[PDB]
């Protein structure tokens, strides 16, 4: 139930602590800060080289045409899912989806954010966001592990069959135990890719559930 | 090392023996049986529920043309890759690597087969097919359990970067450990799926290595 958030900037570092920890993962989360880096094709290179399901982190946020493009993209490159904004609307939304329908993959709904500028517009748009993402078919989505009555409140909206991901543990003072009685994977990335050693980070992140 | 050949034509029963040797498998092999049976969208209900990596063994063995819309609707369904004949030739092999580009997935080019008949035509083109692959810039191979000589000759061509997996363990008899001397992994299926305990089999297959 550990999926690590891989936002570390250079390869070699990037395989070195993904190698290191792949025993207590299942998934790799990819993000903009290592493909602008590095390039699209480090998402081909690291399904190959460990065999992790790669989430892409893209937070598309684009009019409809243009997330059907970034999409697509992604896709192509080997994406196995995309995370994607709901704030910008259902037809957004459904672009992604509809991409992800033509290529077998998947899309991951963004309803509420973990940082504290969250609360300014995205919380109160949260709920409707969330019931949106029920009406369109999502059966994925992302929610704060900084917020486990916001958490516990998205679970309700989407239901128990629906997967529920959550980022902002540790770093960001997010509990593991405490996410996962909502989410169904937590998301981590500094408090392991910054460890003195990250196999010990996960390991230990993993007995305290 | 262990790839399940599910090959039971009930939805129901399918789901029930992959379920129970999830621990000791990475992958799932789906062939025509359970396809032409259960419908396309079998494929994405395995990934979704048990989260292994799905090969389609397919056998693609038509025109470019056709091979090119085979390999779009696999992909489309949510396969991970391919497997494809190379005796019809080059341009019915780029043809699937074509498609695998632009969807961001993979082929594997099956070189020799496993039965005894494979021996009529197939053999005598096993090495030269081979080469295409390695040619055409195929990493994927399947080659035969039954005739290890015949694997490592396959292995000496291809190299050791490029991954091979081989059918024909236990029903066709093949050696579990002998055909892991020269394959990355090993495909099984009546030996599981047809066992009083397919769980005990895929533990007894493994603790045999
Ligand atoms: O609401 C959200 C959505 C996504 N992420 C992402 O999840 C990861 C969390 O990293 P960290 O705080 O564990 O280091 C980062 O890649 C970040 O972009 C969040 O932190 N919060
Ligand atoms: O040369 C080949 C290529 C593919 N397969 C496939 O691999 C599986 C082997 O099943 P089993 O003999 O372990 O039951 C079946 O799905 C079959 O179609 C072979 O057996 N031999």
């Amino acid at each position: 139930r550990l999926i690590l958030a891989m936002d570390l900037m250079n390869r070699d570092d990037a395989l070195r602590v993904t190698g290191e920890v792949r025993e207590y993962i299942d998934t790799v989360k990819i993000g903009y800060p290592l493909v602008l880096s590095e390039g699209m094709d480090i998402i081909a290179e690291f399904r190959k080289r460990f065999g992790c399901r790669i989430i892409a982190d893209f937070k598309v946020a684009d009019i409809p045409e243009t997330n059907e493009k970034i999409c697509r993209a992604t896709f192509k490159a080997g994406a196995d899912a995309i995370i994607v904004h709901g704030f910008p609307g259902a037809d957004s939304v459904r672009a992604c989806l509809n991409v992800a329908e033509e290529m077998g993959r998947e899309v991951f709904l963004l309803t509420e954010m973990s940082h504290p500028g969250a609360e300014m517009f995205i919380q109160g748009a949260a709920d409707e966001i969330a019931r949106m993402g029920v009406d369109l078919g999502v059966k994925n989505y992302v929610g704060p592990s900084t917020r486990p009555e916001r958490l516990s409140r998205l679970r309700e909206i989407i239901g128990q069959d629906s997967f529920l991901i959550s980022p902002g543990v540790g770093a960001q003072g997010g509990d593991p135990g405490e996410t996962l009685r909502f989410a169904d994977a937590i998301i981590v990335g500094r408090s392991i890719y910054l460890a003195d050693n990250p196999a010990a980070a996960a390991a230990g992140i993993i007995e305290s559930i």
